[PDB]
């Protein structure tokens, strides 16, 4: 049992949520919040962008540290560095950016990474200003990820179109 409310079961582990994903944390503070970074950790917009606000810029200077010390992530690759206010941990998982040409075929890559915690708190990964095809996200997501993930979905009317068009 979690402290996780109000969430559709789509699978025996994936669960979805109309939810803003920095509100969503600071009520549950989980384990894990997953960012949708970029290999720079540059957390300008999107998710990114909104989730660094909310730690009062504290994940941006933390994360240029990183990237001072170990340079670029990997595009569907991914590394754990503080939750700060939000979470124990942030999960910054890099999913393809097809605004940038990026092959989508990474994304399975970058659902991976979650394999490696129990629970999360995630997006869908390379959706918003990624540039993918949410409903294609979602479906990896369940086909890749096997450990516990609770998805928040911002737009209302696309959480609405995820759940009725759910295979
Ligand atoms: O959930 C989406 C990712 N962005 C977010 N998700 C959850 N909390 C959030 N807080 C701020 C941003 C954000 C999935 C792709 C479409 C995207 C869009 F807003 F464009 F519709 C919504
Ligand atoms: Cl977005």
């Amino acid at each position: 049992v979690n402290s996780f409310s109000g969430y559709l079961k789509l699978t025996d582990n994936v669960y979805i949520k109309n939810a803003d994903i920095v509100e969503e944390a600071k009520k549950v503070k989980p384990t894990v919040v997953v960012n949708a970074a970029n290999v720079y950790l540059k957390h300008g917009g999107g998710v990114a962008g909104a989730l660094n606000k909310a730690t009062n810029n504290a994940m941006q200077v933390e994360s240029d540290d990183y990237i001072a010390t170990n340079g670029p992530l990997k595009v569907g690759g991914s590394c754990v560095l503080s939750g700060h206010n939000l979470a124990k941990h942030c999960l910054h998982v890099v999913g393809p950016n097809v605004n940038k040409g990026e092959d989508i075929q990474l994304l399975k890559s970058a659902y991976e990474n979650f394999n490696q915690h129990e629970v999360l708190l995630a997006p869908l990964l390379s959706a918003g200003i990624f540039g993918a095809d949410p409903i294609h996200s979602l479906r990896v997501c369940v086909d890749t990820v096997r450990t516990n993930v609770y998805l928040a979905v911002f737009d209302k009317n696309l959480y609405d179109k995820l759940v009725s068009s759910f295979l």
